DNA sequence: TAGCAGGATGTGT
DNA sequence: ACACATCCTGCTA
């Protein structure tokens, strides 16, 4: 079984040394991360996954799919490459 | 420019 | 079934 995308996410923000110009905690608590680097996270995830033509137009598509499955959501303030892990 | 919401359909297990 | 990947239009900062 392949890593899911927000397995993915959570293993690159839990090691800002090797991530954290890339993506990084807003608020860990609440669960909020940016994207601070949107074609290196979209990268990553395309070497992760062997999709070459990985871009972030398509990863982000794949976390939009996650909002109606309470996986992840958009914060209560909308930001742009602001998003919110709805659980732990 | 670049990111964002969500439909339709292709891919591989 | 499932989790994307890959196309798309329209919308938004």
């Amino acid at each position: 079984q392949p890593i899911h995308l927000w397995q993915f996410l959570k293993e690159l923000l839990l090691k800002p040394h090797s991530y954290g110009r890339f993506i990084r905690w807003l608020n860990k608590e609440k669960g909020i991360f940016k994207i601070e680097d949107s074609a290196q996270v979209a990268r990553l995830w395309g070497i992760r996954k062997n999709r070459p033509a990985m871009n972030y137009d398509k990863l982000s598509r794949s976390i939009r799919q996650y909002y109606k499955k309470g996986i992840i959501r958009k914060p209560d303030i909308s930001q742009r490459l602001v998003y919110q892990f709805v659980h732990p």
